[PDB]
C-alpha cells in the first residue's frame, strides 16, 4: 500500500500500488498518461465529416445502428459486456458511437470511451516483476483498460533500445504504441499462457484505420486477486526467449525454459 | 405558457444537463446545427500535439505555490481556492492562462485545471423576448466563476470569408489567424447573446496543447450573476459594424451602444 493511485487521479477510479514480495519501490521510471500521446507529428485524420455515424434516436440497441453494422454487429450487451459469441481469437474491429452520431452520450455503443470501471491494483509478483490484478470479481466480456502510450512509427520502433512495452498496430503504413516512457496501467500487464483478457482494436473519436486504439476485455470470469494477462504473441517470445523465459507457471506454458527445451530437442 | 421542449440539448455530453424552454412563441428547439462539447475540424488544422513541446510544472503540491511554472506563464495562477478568478484579474485585457497539462507531474485535481473540468453551473436555453434564443442562469453565479467554453469548428481566416453566415464566429487573434465557427458545429455558448452591459468575459486558455495559433475560449462571469439573469458578453465592434446595417441591438439596457437609437444619435 505504497501509492494509493499511480494514475494521479487521471482515471475514473484510483489504481493503488502495493509490494509484499521484495523491497522494490513502486516504479517511477515512466510518465503516467491516461490517453495516447505523440512525440512527433502523426497526422491522424480528425475530420469530423469523415466519421461514419448513426442516425439512431434510441439507445443504439437496435440492429439498424450503422456503427453496430460497421462492427458486423454491436457486441456490447445491455450491461456493456462483450457477447460470448465474440470471436475471441480473431476479434473484429469495433466502431463505437462518436460525436457525429445523433445518439446520446449514454448509448449502448460507448463502452471503451467511458474509461476504467473495474478496480485494479499494481502489485509486485513473485517472478515477473510488476503485475496488475483484480481487486474484485470481473464477469466475462467486461472492459478492463486501454493500452495507452506513445504513438510512434515502426521506423522509430526500429531504433528503440527497449522493446518490452511495444504494441504493434497492424492494419498500409505500420504504426505501434510504446509504453516505455509514456503509458498507463496496461504497461504493467504481463504475459500469460492461459490469458484472461484479450486485446481488441476500437475506433471512437476518429476512424483513421492506421490508428486503432487497443482495448482489453476479460475473456472469462476473473476472481478477486487474480492476475490479469494476455497472450503477448510469438513475435515477443521469438525475440525475448534468449534473455529470459516465461514464468506464468501454467501447465499449458508454452514459453517456459522447460517447454522451450522440450520441443527444441526434436 | 412556458413549455419544456428538450431535457438536454447537449444530449449528455456536458457534466450537467442543459434544458431548452420556450414561454414566448412556438419556435421549436433549434436543430440547424450539431451540438459538440469539444472543438472539431472539417479540414486539417495541424495543431502541434507533441507532448515534448509542452511547458509543464514539476509541482509536488496542489500547484498553489509561486513555483508552479504553469502559473508563472500566466504571471501567476489566477484561480482562487474554489476555481474562481481573483478580483484583481485584468477584466479589460486578460492574460493568457496556461492550465496544468498531461506533462505536469501534479495530480488531475490541482488548483490549475478549472476550464478543463467542464461546465459546473446550471444553465438553460430559453426564448428571449426580442433576441431569439438565449442562455440564462438557473442559480446564483459568483464573480469569476467559469461558465462555459466557446466550442465550434476551427477554420482559417480565409474560410470565414467564404462563409454565408458570420453570426457564430469567434476570432482567435494571434501570427496565423484562425476562427471558431459555431454555425454548423457548436455548444451552448453559440446561443449567448450580446449585451452592452455584459456579465461574462472571454479568456484565452491553453490546456492539452500550447499551439499559440489555437487558444481555447473560456467564459468567466465578470461579476455576480443573479438567478434568471441572461448571460451575455460584448461581441465587439467588428461584429456590429457588419451587422448594424441589417439589424439593431435589443439588449434594452440603459447603456446600449448599438440600438438603432444609439447608432443614429451620433
Ligand atoms: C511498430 C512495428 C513493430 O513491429 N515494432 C516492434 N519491434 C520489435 N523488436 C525490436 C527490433 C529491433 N530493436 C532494436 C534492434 C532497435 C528494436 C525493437 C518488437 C519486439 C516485441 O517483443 C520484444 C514486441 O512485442 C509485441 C507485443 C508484446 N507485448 C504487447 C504489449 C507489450 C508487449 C513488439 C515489437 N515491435
Ligand atoms: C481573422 C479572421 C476573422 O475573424 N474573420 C471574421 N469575419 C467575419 N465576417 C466576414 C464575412 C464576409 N466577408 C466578406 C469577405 C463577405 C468579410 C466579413 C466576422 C463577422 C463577425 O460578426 C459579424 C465577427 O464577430 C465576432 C464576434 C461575434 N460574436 C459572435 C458569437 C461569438 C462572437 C467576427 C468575424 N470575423
Ligand atoms: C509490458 S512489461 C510488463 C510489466 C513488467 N513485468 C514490469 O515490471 O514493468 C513486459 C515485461 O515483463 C516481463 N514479463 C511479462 N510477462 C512475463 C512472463 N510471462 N514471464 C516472465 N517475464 C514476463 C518481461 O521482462 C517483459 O519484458
Ligand atoms: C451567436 S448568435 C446568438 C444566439 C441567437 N440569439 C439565436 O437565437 O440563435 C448571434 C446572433 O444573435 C442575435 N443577437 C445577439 N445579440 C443580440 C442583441 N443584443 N440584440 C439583437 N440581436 C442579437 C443576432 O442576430 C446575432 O447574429
Ligand atoms: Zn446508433
Ligand atoms: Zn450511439
Ligand atoms: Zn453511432
Ligand atoms: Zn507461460
Ligand atoms: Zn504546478
Ligand atoms: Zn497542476
Ligand atoms: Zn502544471
Ligand atoms: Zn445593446
Amino acid at each position: 500500500i505504497i501509492c494509493r493511485d499511480v494514475a494521479r487521479g487521471y482515471e475514473n477510479v484510483p489504481i493503488p500500488c502495493v509490494n509484499g514480495v521484495d523491497g522494490e519501490p513502486c516504479p517511477e521510471d515512466y510518465k503516467y498518461i491516461s490517453e495516447n500521446c505523440e512525440t512527433s507529428t502523426m497526422n491522424i485524420d480528425r475530420n469530423i465529416t469523415h466519421l461514419q455515424h448513426c442516425t439512431c434516436v434510441d439507445d443504439c440497441s437496435s440492429s439498424n445502428c450503422l456503427c453496430g453494422q460497421l462492427s458486423i454487429r454491436c457486441w456490447y450487451d445491455k450491461d456493456g459486456r462483450l457477447l460470448q459469441e465474440f470471436n475471441k481469437i480473431e476479434p473484429p474491429l469495433i466502431f463505437e458511437c462518436n460525436q457525429a452520431c445523433s445518439c446520446w452520450r449514454n448509448c449502448k455503443n460507448r463502452v471503451v470511451q467511458s474509461g476504467i470501471k473495474v478496480r485494479l491494483q499494481l502489485y509486485r509478483t513473485a517472478k515477473m516483476g510488476w503485475g496488475v490484478r483484480a481487486l474484485q470479481t470481473i464477469p466475462q466480456g467486461t472492459f478492463i483498460c486501454e493500452y495507452v502510450g506513445e504513438l510512434i512509427s515502426d521506423a522509430e520502433a526500429d531504433v528503440r533500445e527497449d522493446d518490452s512495452y511495444l504494441f504493434d498496430l497492424d492494419n498500409g503504413e505500420v504504426y505501434c504504441i510504446d509504453a516505455r516512457y509514456y503509458g498507463n496501467i496496461s504497461r504493467f500487464i504481463n504475459h500469460l499462457c492461459d490469458p484472461n483478457i484479450i486485446p481488441v482494436r476500437v475506433f471512437m473519436l476518429h476512424q483513421d484505420l492506421r490508428f486503432p486504439r487497443i482495448a482489453f476485455f476479460s475473456s472469462r470470469d476473473i476472481r478477486t486477486g487474480e492476475e490479469l494477462g494476455f497472450d503477448y504473441g510469438d513475435r515477443f517470445w521469438d525475440i525475448k526467449s534468449k534473455y529470459f523465459t516465461c514464468q506464468c507457471g501454467s501447465e499449458k506454458c508454452k514459453h517456459s525454459a522447460e517447454a522451450i527445451a522440450l520441443e527444441q530437442s526434436r
